[PDB]
């Protein structure tokens, strides 16, 4: 009777909002054109394609219960889904090393980082993120053995994730656990740095932010992310270990942290200014 789908429609309606002001605030002021700017831009991307095609036609597979459209686009819009979440990872691993390079070696910053390297690397982030997930699915090599993967194939109508170890494995440890790593150091080396400064400044004046910031930059992305993947790991190990409904729900609470990514990078001065003019 009563339609509970408005908590996945508002899901829809803030991640499209959101990144959506983001562009157009990049895109039309000359003043926040930056070279950090661009790989906010390439997340923002990212964010804004799986608004308007994953979690829309996902809400339908749960709330109808069953896939009206054909199996051809059941493998594009996984291809889709799994290429969006490994491009966004990554881009969120390129910023916290470009922080790092920007803050440990100040003076040769500038040429570390150019106009024309940022495209490169975005470049190659995409490509990679491309590779993983359109050429293994697209080409079938992803397919389980077991009966009900068969039958769940053969049908038309169903649409359902099934996968073999190998694959689970090498998409786990692509998208997630090497940026986690990578993070992980940069922050710690960050903090250090940051520590010393501020350790320096009070023994010259002789008349908390910091670990808040990374707190909350940490904390949201493995609190988000984290979860998933374990479980992701261990439902190939063992089969009857973790029920399908645990496997959905946390999947989709991975995808919450699409609309989040203005509320932790954007904000600044100069972006609240930039907000201000165009609502
Ligand atoms: C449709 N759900 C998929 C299933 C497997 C998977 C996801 C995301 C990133 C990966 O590296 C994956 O291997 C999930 O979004």
């Amino acid at each position: 009777v009563v339609g509970m789908g408005i908590v996945m429609s508002l899901i829809v309606l803030a991640i499209v909002f959101g990144n959506v002001l983001v562009i157009t605030a990049i895109a039309k002021f000359e003043r926040l054109q930056t070279v950090t700017n661009y790989f906010i831009t390439s997340l923002a991307c990212a964010d804004l394609v799986m608004g308007l095609a994953v979690v829309p036609f996902g809400a339908a597979h749960i709330l109808t219960k069953t896939w009206t459209f054909g199996n051809f686009w059941c493998e594009f819009w996984t291809s889709i889904d799994v290429l969006c979440v490994t491009a966004s990872i990554e881009t969120l691993c390129v910023i916290a090393v470009d922080r790092y390079f920007a803050i440990t070696s100040p003076f040769k910053y500038q040429s570390l980082l150019t106009k024309n390297k940022a495209r490169v690397i975005i470049l190659m982030v995409w490509i990679v993120s491309g590779l993983t997930s359109f050429l293994p699915i697209q080409m079938h090599w992803y397919r389980a053995t077991h009966q009900e993967a068969i039958n769940c194939y053969a049908e038309e109508t169903c649409c359902d994730f099934f996968t073999n170890q190998a694959y689970a494995i090498a998409s786990s440890i692509v998208s997630f656990y090497v940026p986690l790593v990578i993070m992980v150091f940069v922050y710690s080396r960050v903090f250090q740095e940051a520590k010393r400064q501020l350790q320096k400044i009070d023994k010259s004046e002789g008349r908390h932010k910091a670990l808040k910031t990374l707190g909350i930059i940490m904390g949201t992305f493995t609190l988000c992310w984290l979860p998933f993947f374990i479980v992701n790991i261990v439902h190939v190990i063992q089969d009857n270990l973790i029920r399908k409904e645990v496997y959905i729900l946390l999947n989709w609470i991975g995808y919450v942290n699409s609309g989040f990514n203005p509320l932790i990078y954007c904000r600044s001065p100069d972006f609240r200014i930039a907000f201000q003019e165009l609502l």
